[PDB]
């Protein structure tokens, strides 16, 4: 009385985010908690300022702040430190933590080191590490170094290490993006770009996500939202963007919309309105 | 132009977890997929079986029936052999590993022996590993012994680690669950009882979740759902329960209702009816 | 302007508990923590034995029971499964974690594994380790290898190990007691003998910290307490001789009365009938 | 005849220290051991400098002008050295080890490594390992990796770490400050500051404590104390402020009002002139 | 029944592959991958440019451009990075994994780390690491370093190690390929030179490939891919002059023929423009 | 002004110690320690009886019976449990620590486990750990295993090894000396045979040392001594003959003589009684 | 004027050794020493049997009646403890150290264990490890992982292994070398068969030795030799068969004519009582 359905064949499913299809079963499912499956898709919200800045504007008091911003974000970025002291953990959001770190804005920028082992990264179930690698500034070396162990460390166990270009122009971001790719980032996080985004999108063999950059006005910042994601980029990142809006959960929603919905600007600002 | 609220200190939220509440954020955080934050409850469909048992009627082909139940479970509970082959990473499910093995039907039940390093589970992504604890039978030494390793190796990593007891009266369980518990196991898997699991539930320090056991007409394991959330169970797996009915998903939305919902076991029973 | 008092010199401070004088800062430090420098004795309070028992009386819950009980007690005793899920962290009591287990009830009682890696201790802050030593019983080999591992991991790290002696007369305990602090263990603790109590205490050059055994009537239990301090134990733990007690708190006052100030049994009895 | 008590369901405990509410038994354990949990503050007494500079004024002889004062600490905090030759383990205080160093007075003070191994620091049964970081200096990025190094080390071991900023105003210590608690450090020590401190305070998301600086006339240091307290310091250290008083036993009781009873600075003064 | 064969002795098959007769049986083996046994040479694609160069022309997207070239080629070259996002495993190709890096066009060239671990070489079953050297460069030191350190590693697990010459005449080029080859590299790769190649290939003790440097004209390439090979090179590696030709896969069949089947540069070219 | 002294060649300062002519400086060094270099002998006070046998007669009390006889040892014998304890350590004489235990006289004899990992036994200063070999008893491959590990471990560290054989003619002691020998153990302990000991002797290619045995009148120790010493023995332990001696300080000054200075036996007994 | 001699091309030289042509060159050098590279035999001098025999005859006194013996073999065989003690270092012969023991004449023989580390045998720069495997009897399994984990250890370092075959014909001895050698022993050692030899070495893929086994007339030893080598032997040690004769070294000049020059059985002979 059992049936083994012999007549119809166990078949594969396809992997089919890019760059990730040659990864073993914990590596893509961390991934996948990041990114979308059915999108391909992710909306981060970064706020792992502090790591070199101090209580940035808005990052005042992540714990009365940005708590309230959780769970609409699809993924969240900030330091170990942050994350053990403020970020419940019922918050039950995917986490990359930045590693990198030991700079200051009072010091050279690019002066970073990796900011905590895999271990640790381990013991506190991350999706990835980050680091922040500074293509033609000072300490260059020391950044794709970072990167390097931070990836040497993730293949032993099964965790993405995701690389930021830390800084303008296409034929730049391509160099730095590709270059970190190509180390073994299996995420790339980067600045969009007004011209030849999708070389650099193109030229990538692994998910890209934007990084939001300065504060625009919201209706300013969804068409970037908008453009990056209809050329090509897996995620995106509004930092300022959100937790410095008046209305961040209207803010959040309306990239939502933009990202995994596909609603072209204008509806995404316009609900961003409807929202407040 | 910066506001650090001042007027507004900062203040813990608490993790209500029942005895959750001393764990690092890591582990706390592999529990909250497990557990819903909301409910502090799980639904948990269990696939794991072929370990001893080989192609167990309706496990013949996981690929193609249980496949399409897992969006509707909370977590997911299978073989680290099972799960790499015929498990879709993008399924994005909480895994627990069955981390014991090693007998066989054909043998004795209670033989097992820890079937797989924390090292692997940790490249898995998992959220617990699991073992199984057989007091009162002929190898009831190293299956605690299993569990005391398991605990051992997750504790340096952030893992949970799932002691089941296998094995019939309520001072029985209460044995098994709470020498398991007390040697260190995050969370008890075991059976329910109709005289007396008040007392199993309250003498364990940790989360219970209750096995399903042999198969059942719907209506009878609902109302077997229901009176083990009713008397403080955290989760409900029903395997063959589920697996194993003509109707797989119209009976776990029965069992989400009852568990999460608290649907009482007939409205539960009738979107069964609802949803076939 | 500074004052290095040349014209008096530096001198040690003299480290007076028993058999402890030749050990690192920190395993004296840990053993202060345990056994008051004042007196050289402790009032423990033990509840571990669920660890091969299961819900015995009185330890059915340990949240609600034993957890007033905390306060009163100089040094707690418990597994490390039951700390982590129901002893406060604030409880701010120095803990011997229970480190031996694997047996039942309903097996051979005196088969025993080492229960946790010295790594977890650390872990959790212990203020020592302990497991069973079981002379003459099938599995006296094992026990003792328990101890000598425990003792090889406690000594890289500073951590006191605590040999418990599982069973009637003095020459008995003599050889058991004697043995376990010739393999390395820093305190012993054992059963308190009408005759020859003694020549236990003479014998063994560490610390002697008596178990209460059954439940008795307090005036008798008060008694047992005295004639072992009077006789030279450093410490008694009543386990059931507590918890069990109608008012618990009342005997451990009565029980601190005998220990550290001398109380003579019937004094400490009625301060036992005052505190109800 | 067992009372599992059913009607009463098992509750947790929160842990109310700030920012530490994610922490495992272990971690938590030594935090509790620092900051008192009833009122969740600590009196320190540091005498640390010698680190660097030698025999400084009343730290000549710690022997004789500090031993009297440790019972009145909540907790101590030393060197490794000075901690094994002349602190009794005995004293039965808590204590945070210093763990960098290799700087003297005679060259760039920021020039600091690690000065102990965590293994040693496990093995002195610390409650916490302490080092500098010096934003602003030369050695600025060492100094962070220095904490960085700690964190990832006490993490596999349970013991917090405590960024001390060395060095003027808000802005300033808000930016050190955060950084230490954003890489990973669970105490920061720090200046009180005459403008802003709240927003120190408030930008800090885990437990601060204050160092007193150069010594001054007691009724002044209070009010310091005073001031720090009541804007939210969880701490405070008077190094110079106490040993240098001409009657410490004194002094520390001033403190211990101001900081865990609540008195005001006069009153508090007062007693101080009261138990000379 | 059984025949040994007793009048016919065993007899040891030579490896005749230069320099590499005294390895072990793995690592024999991995170097017979490379190098065809028949033959005793090798056909090369790499594209590990990315690697300080970012998206050099032609390698702009290897997933289209470079990916029907691959089952023409004898082995391939690229980083860890692009071969786990780009290269299908059933490419079923041996690959060399580029190991060196942390360089970039905007810095010093030479300066080069070792970008990844033997151990994820082995994970992801490479042929060879390789890594460049730098002789008369300002990190010349570190690039031997990073080659000596390669092969520490590399013995450990039978691991071949490729050093390449980054950089211009004979003599110049017999001092790095030797200083590499007599440090422990078993593969040199180096460049082609019209006067004095012989004495290059007859100093170095093991395998030499050349690489193809900038594009050509193909007859011209040819003649020289002849020319090496006529020279005693064991392989060639042509870059950008294969998938930089507007006709690649015509180029490989043509190198295949110098290579393997002795072609002359003009029948070799002509099959290039007949495979067209 | 310098003198190099070139007419006078350096020349080795041979090791006559018996077999240990190839041993490392560290280890020749420890050996040096036990075994007096002028006359290549020791006199050793081994008293680790305790260590299957409780308190037995005349080692009740090691802090006071055999503290004075400390100083008149050559070295000392004991467990590390009571070498902390109880043997103060500026009693500045060596020790070889009993490494194996694990049975009880209650118990299979033979039945030996190693008792302490080499890592302790050099934290403890030993110049060499001892365990015992028992051919021809039930455990007699594990006693040999025993000592196999403790020689693997020693010699990584520089620690020599002590077979003791616990069992009875000369050809039974040259099969258990001999094989133990031969598995690595620098110096064998072993009885006095009346008839043929010399083959013993002769056929050990390392230190033997006698074991007293049984108490005896001293004359006929003091005999069995001499005649030890006489036919080859490297060095006595008097166990019992001396701490059970009415007149113990006066039995070591005789062994002394017999030993080291070579008095005849007669002698030896009458400055026995001299020294009452 | 530099000649690189690019008419005369680098061959590689072949390893003839039997099954050895795949080896490190470290390894091919350890056994390069053993077996002579003109001849490909080795005459072994064997005398470990001491390790489960005692003072077996002959081997009373190594250091006497072997010492002398020692120049006149390829290679030593004994255990590590008779090495250091009573083989001069000088001797400057290479030495297969005995690696396997715990087994007493007095119990079962095949009960044996490893003998050794491969970390001392490295340290003791032995050109092989040796131990016994038993098919057929008890302990077999035990033995064959003996020999596995020697190869496991070996392998890692360059150390060959031989395994001896403990027990009588051909068949059996086939079975025997052939699953050691299988299992990865470089170097089998077994003993003669007057009937089938040839397929026993036939059979063996690895050089094979042959031991002597008991003392047989010089004229019949020596046949044996000169049949096994004629055989197919790789070499011989012939143990008993030389240190118990009356004319030692008169005996292996015999066999070295035998072995390695080809004379013939009678011949040599003749100069074995020619050397006399």
């Amino acid at each position: 009385g059992k049936d083994f359905r012999t007549d119809q064949p166990q078949k594969n499913i396809p992997f089919t985010l890019k760059g990730c299809g040659a990864l073993d079963w914990g590596m893509q499912s961390r991934l996948s908690r990041i990114f979308n499956p059915k999108t391909g898709k992710t909306v981060m919200l970064a706020f792992d300022h502090g790591y070199f800045q101090g209580p940035t504007t808005g990052l005042e008091r992540i714990d009365i702040n940005i708590a309230p911003l959780f769970e609409h974000a699809d993924v969240l970025m900030c330091t170990r430190g942050i994350l053990r002291s403020v970020v419940p953990p019922a918050t039950n959001r995917p986490v990359v933590l930045r590693a990198s770190g030991a700079n200051s804005i009072l010091a050279e920028l690019s002066n970073e080191a990796v900011a905590l082992s895999m271990d640790d990264a381990v013991r506190l179930n991350s999706c990835a590490v980050a680091a922040q690698v500074y293509i033609g500034s000072e300490y260059e070396h020391q950044s794709i170094k970072n990167i390097i162990q931070l990836v040497d460390a993730g293949m032993k166990v099964g965790m993405p290490t995701m690389a930021v270009t830390g800084v303008r122009d296409q034929r730049y971001f391509s160099l730095a993006t590709r270059i970190a790719a190509e180390m073994g980032a299996q995420i790339i996080k980067t600045y969009y770009v007004e011209k030849g985004f999708e070389r650099i999108v193109a030229g990538c063999p692994v998910p890209i996500v934007i990084a939001g950059g300065k504060k625009l006005p919201e209706r300013e910042a969804l068409e970037m939202c908008w453009q990056a994601i209809d050329q090509g980029a897996s995620g995106v990142d509004m930092g300022r963007n959100i937790f410095q809006s008046d209305h961040p959960v209207a803010m959040m929603k309306a990239v939502q919309a933009v990202v995994h919905h596909n609603e072209t600007a204008d509806r995404a600002y316009e609900l961003y309105l409807s929202e407040k």
